[PDB]
């Protein structure tokens, strides 16, 4: 009835610091806070509220169960969120469902949540709409089934969420599929084509009505991100590697043009989830990317400036816009979301900060498209031994 | 005006792990949480929210009053709940009324709460609707008056809650009655017939408009659960023992057919509240049951697959569907609830986990009907000496 | 527009235990809770929610400022409340305004709050409506200005709150006035007549449309409570002493008839706020009273049964209905409130329990009109040295 | 659609104690609370709720990060608020955006938030409306960009917020500008005229429809506050110094008339944000001011009585109304806000109290226009070493 449709983005040229959800700063052995242990934070917004989602380990930052929370998958993993702006404490967190992998988005009416939970070789995808469980999808490759770990994209009520299934190591194949949900019910599945061989942890944004574009991870063959062009009328997802000389993954080789756009050329396997933002304008879209600062290590964070060429076939270099996190500060996964205002959408990037001692926590820094001003780089301010 | 009526259930063949309300995992002597001490958790849902209900002891998990909270009845017992997904902490819990036994349900308009509180030989049932106390019912057998300890069933505004009163030991008689409430006011009382001799801790689900079916406990004569068929037009509750060779109580004898359906045959007295779910379909209902894993002890938990025969007179064995809790993990009471979605209902089972040191707490695991996938068995993850 | 008017009470013959807001049971030096230090708790209800109000000392139960919280008046006193059913913790409490004396009620549209704050010889009454400060009233006798410390009574939008001002010791005069507020604005002041000499801490309930009756304290001359009959059309408050042989204050002499209804006869000064409930029926009102158990000390608590004679001029004894608190448990102030349901009102009594070590706290027990059942007496369960 | 417009103020002659948001009184090394470290608190109100805003340091009152929170600007600074009446704890606080300087107000529909964040020589102003980031404004003088640190004024949807940029020391120039926002979008900028040389930390109140008046700080040349008269139709802000002999800043010289109204005459640089309230009446406006008690030090707090002459050119002395904080209690910044009731507005002053040990916190005392009664002076009651 009132389903959200993408709008043109508002005026701005830089992604300026907006909010820091540095949850594990009100905890520590010398403090009084009770904070969730989690990984892979992301933000999704409705037109009235933004929420900060994460996968927790059902344990406090400084508690008897904090050991063992560095695991990627466990039966204690759950998807939970708070409103953006809340400290992300145990009392403020709302658990949506169990799951060691997941995503969430809002269609303009109600929140849709997607998680993956189960045994590694046979995990199940479950979808929930409005606190009522709606649907499920079974593992298709016989390997760890994974989601975006970021916001899913809703177009007039149809929400497109990426799922993948396959071996994430060298020599593996991980062909992604996009589930199309309406009110949490899976109505369609769009399989990939093009360089479908390995698509993982896709960060997606709308490129206008009827079209979605994603920038994904490749953890086995290259260090150039796959770009997935989803045509929702043709019902096809065309995957290919960025032909740009600027490499967006971590580890990565020195920037250079590929000999051919879809040839595997890089440092080998491994990778990090990255950011991807689209600034939609009446005269064409501009694309922005996040990259770690130091090549070969998840240190620092840069924003690569507007690309006016197709992210797949442009072949031009992507200029540096700003350095948002210095190389003295460790970083993790990067994602993106859009605020949905009264008149326009506002692209924002989310930068993960990883902190550990005898437990592992995540902190997030949100940078939103705004006006031109000198960058004020952010240090998480979390001391694992505080 | 907008009273809820049962709907057909959605597609699914397995009860897959959904959410674990393992409240006493953010507490412990080494943590900073303040968590209620409680027993007999259950979940009830509205179409917009699900709530997790429990009977507390007005004490924290690790506090000066934690001793003595293993009692079944005390004047400090109270009925309280949080939204499903909340940690069930002291600050999130809302107390509804005092009571050492109780149930709750939502009729599509507002929440109805039922508790029993008073002296053992002369306890009083009280009903509340929408935070306003509405009605009461007095003890009828001169013994401990008890409720379902699970969700009550509302049919177009009329909510059916089980109450029982009698000696729970060997040689006792405990004849149940069903109170029919409308807006919390008791409008009718349906007495039982058939094997009315001992009916306790009934887990009820609708079997369609105008009909409710319950699977109850028998703690004195047998190890086969009583099944109560409630005809809301005829205003009769027909009770009889499951004629199936599969015995659902704990302790229980090895599975075997009874010599006659309502003959008392088993290991003697004792028992546990069990689960009972109905999958309503246009071509007939399917019934699902929970059972402990190890016969003679409350260890593990199994889900017994669809029974297409009448739960009372079928006489066929009920196949094993899944083992949801391994026998290395202790379990307690089992119950069931239904989520009420936009298009359909979703049957879910709730499995209690009991943990104690110098206090006693309960944790709950929720398994909801979903798609076919390998089972991922759950270990509560609560260390009484954490 | 939707202002509340009194309704007939529902069926019942006993005030049965309903809820215990024993806030200082989740605190203590061995616990993790942060609970307000307060005195004189009372409950007021809207048709959708009940709230528990108290005057706090802006300090935690076990904190660096807990010393000195036994004071009756200080600049750190504030009026705050939580929803009835909440633990009344620091995080759940909402502060309404500063004040060392106060009352609150709901008119069917929004909450009206009244407090007294200022210097003893020249304190100010302030009224607030809907979080916006509306009006004030200045001290009139040059002595400590006081309120009811209980729910104010709203009749079709006009809310009647008692204020008094005078010396509370022997030989003093404390003539009460009733402020009539509409949307928090003081529209009228009704002065008292009859035995106006000393009226304090009035517990008021409606006796039907256009009429309010209160049972007050007399802390200087007698041990019989003043009864105030407020005629809202005549705009008069007629005060006189209960002519009944049953004495409701503490300390009190042995029950005996007075030689004349308004002659000062008793144990001298001192007193306690008491309960007063009205069961409105089509054939006349019934009155119920609370009394301490042990005469001469605030120990235990009794409910004195229905009085069908005018509370002022009846002259008959008031029979004992139930003993609600045993004499092994210390008690404090008693008050009353009414729940406002869909069809009827439900009179309820609130019994204060006082606990102290190096701080002073209050706990409250709520007993609501319900069916006939044996009484289950309540022990606060709060250990000052827990 | 429903945008707020100023109303006439209600009856009253004194600003009487209303509420004390003494947040750091439920914390301390001996307590269990987790309270934000912050500075420059202020209150802004909607017609349904009042909120207490502050700039935090993302640290608890008694935690591992409490050192270093006495800084005026840092990357850990954020704007957050709670409802007025809440303890302002970590769990109740909602973070709106990052920022080391800011303001907030409500236009009758939704909350507008303004902050300044960035590097000192090139900071950015950002505006947010309804949890969605809307606009920004860049530094204009090449120096620290600052906001009011108090409520912004909304007239029929147009919200007027003061920003300034310049050197705050001796010999500096700090010319203010007023941004006019509608739904968070900056629609106009009104530059100042008159004694535009140094305008800072303006406390603004409406003087009627189409007009706003502010009393500002001057931290370099004088100890008389600048008054800014904003004509929203002429779109001009006329700045000049108070010609009154009563000096409102701190430090200040002994009261005396200036030789000429806009001649710099005082004790030199330095200053404190002060209060400014307007009582709008059909026969003209009255102005009220706050002043510290002890000249030359931020000790105590006085309210200077109604000024019926133009605050700029009156030249008469402003009589003392009340002493609201004694000189035994240290004070900080003062501001003002208006409650928006059903029929009228209610001017209120907010008095900051500064407390520090190894951390710095702020407490606030709210005094609202009410009736005539003897003043009850307030001592914060916060012990830095509690
Ligand atoms: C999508 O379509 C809507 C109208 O249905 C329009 O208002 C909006 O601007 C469009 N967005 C884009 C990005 O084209
Ligand atoms: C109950 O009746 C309603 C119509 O009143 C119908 O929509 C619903 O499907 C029925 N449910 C069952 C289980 O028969
Ligand atoms: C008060 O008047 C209303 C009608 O205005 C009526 O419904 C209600 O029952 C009356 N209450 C009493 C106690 O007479
Ligand atoms: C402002 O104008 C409105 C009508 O638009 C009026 O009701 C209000 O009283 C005016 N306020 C002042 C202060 O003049």
């Amino acid at each position: 009835p009132t389903y959200f449709q993408p709008r043109m983005s508002c005026t701005g040229t830089r992604f300026q610091p907006f909010m820091m959800m540095n949850s594990p700063r009100y905890g520590g052995t010398g403090d009084r806070g009770s904070i969730h242990l989690n990984r892979e934070p992301f933000v999704s917004c409705s037109m009235n509220e933004c929420r900060h989602f994460a996968l927790g380990h059902t344990a406090t930052q400084n508690g008897p169960y904090s050991a063992g929370t560095g695991a990627d998958r466990s039966i204690q993993r759950m998807l939970f969120s708070t409103k953006l702006g809340e400290p992300f404490t145990i009392d403020n967190a709302i658990v949506h469902m169990s799951g060691w992998s997941g995503s969430a988005c809002h269609d303009g009416v109600e929140w849709t949540y997607v998680t993956v939970f189960g045994t590694d070789p046979d995990a199940l995808v479950k979808t929930k709409y409005g606190n009522n469980l709606v649907d499920s999808y079974r593992s298709f490759a016989g390997n760890i089934l994974r989601t975006q770990e970021s916001e899913c994209v809703c177009l007039n009520g149809s929400c497109y969420v990426m799922i993948t299934d396959g071996y994430a190591g060298g020599g593996g194949v991980s062909q992604a599929r996009f589930l199309v949900m309406k009110q949490g019910k899976i109505i369609d599945v769009i399989n990939t084509s093009g360089r479908s061989k390995f698509t993982e942890e896709c960060t997606c944004a709308a490129t206008g009505n009827t079209t979605i574009m994603c920038a994904c991870r490749d953890n086995a063959y290259t260090d150039r991100r796959p770009i997935v062009a989803i045509d929702t009328i043709a019902k096809t997802a065309n995957v290919g590697l960025m032909c740009s000389p600027t490499r967006m993954d971590t580890p990565r080789s020195a920037d250079s043009a590929p000999s051919s756009c879809n040839v595997d050329d890089g440092t080998g396997g491994g990778g990090v989830k990255g950011g991807f933002a689209v600034v939609r304008r009446p005269n064409g879209n501009q694309f922005y990317y996040t990259r770690t600062g130091s090549a070969s290590s998840r240190v620092g964070m840069e924003v690569r400036g507007p690309q006016t060429e197709d992210p797949m076939t442009g072949t031009s270099a992507i200029p540096l816009l700003d350095i948002i996190v210095s190389t003295s500060v460790n970083t993790g996964y990067s994602s993106s979301f859009e605020m949905k205002g009264i008149e326009c959408d506002t692209p924002c990037f989310v930068v993960e900060h990883i902190r550990s001692n005898t437990w592992t926590t995540a902190s997030s820094s949100i940078y939103c498209l705004s006006g031109d001003a000198s960058m004020f780089q952010f240090d998480d301010g979390v001391n694992p031994t505080a």
